[PDB]
């Protein structure tokens, strides 16, 4: 029935309520309920630099209400890991490169925590990915995000050493975008596909390849 719907620069001309819904939805719950001050803003629309024309939105619908989502970002344009939290990557490297995007804004409404929605929402970033062609996903994530990916059969490397970030324990990790993950995590959600991909064919690689430009 409900799907996550994705969201880009090629088909947002039939989901700009959708979207600027969402931005809302993540002034409500990352700056009101979790205290990131640093991205409350006089519009009550949470949007920072790298909500742009390449972001992909991947937004959990029912009808036209959003009740979770995420979204994804190329690597291959300055993104949030290599301007402001470059330190967390320094071991490995920051990724840069058009198979690997970096994921941000995990969220769930609260009428739809602790249930069906969390699993599919995992299953979203593998699908998309899977069918793109994406190898990876980077992400600066506090550090229970750990047990959370282990337990989705997420293939976690990390990038470096965690640190505080504003009182709270965060790290830069990849994730293995894998066959094999989604397809247990499909037998798990009940569903042979949760992504549902409406307008036209969004080619994601080949505008990466493109703005790395
Ligand atoms: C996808 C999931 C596994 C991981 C996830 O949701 N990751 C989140 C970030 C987790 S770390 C939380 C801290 O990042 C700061 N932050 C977020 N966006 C910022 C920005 N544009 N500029 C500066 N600081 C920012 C925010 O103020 C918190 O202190 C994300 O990328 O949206
Ligand atoms: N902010 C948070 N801290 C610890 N565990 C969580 N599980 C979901 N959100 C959490
Ligand atoms: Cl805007």
């Amino acid at each position: 029935g409900a799907m996550i719907h994705a969201i880009s620069a090629v088909n947002r001309h039939l989901y700009e309520d959708v979207l600027e819904q969402h931005f809302r939805l993540r002034h409500d719950i990352f700056v009101e309920e979790r205290h990131w001050e640093t991205l409350r803003r006089p519009d009550g629309r949470e949007v920072d630099s790298y909500d742009d024309e390449d972001t992909v939105y991947l937004l959990a619908l029912e009808g036209r209400r959003v009740v979770g989502g995420h979204r994804l970002y190329p690597t291959t344009k300055p993104s949030m890991m290599s301007e402001v939290f470059p330190h967390l990557a320094a071991v490995r490297g920051c990724p840069s490169d058009p198979l690997i995007w970096e994921w941000s804004r995990y969220f769930v409404v609260r009428d739809r925590r602790d249930g069906a929605l969390n699993l599919q929402l995992m299953a979203a970033v593998q699908e998309f990915c899977l069918d793109q062609g994406i190898a990876q996903v980077s992400a600066i994530m506090e550090t229970w995000w750990l047990p959370r990916f282990h337990e989705a059969g997420f293939v976690v490397t990390p990038l470096g050493l965690p640190a505080l970030v504003e009182n709270a324990w965060t790290m830069a990790a990849t994730v293995d975008i894998r066959r094999q993950t989604l397809d247990v995590l499909h037998d798990r959600i009940g569903m042979p596909s949760i992504v549902q991909q409406d307008g036209p064919r969004l080619d994601a690689v080949a505008r990466a390849n493109l703005c790395g430009l």
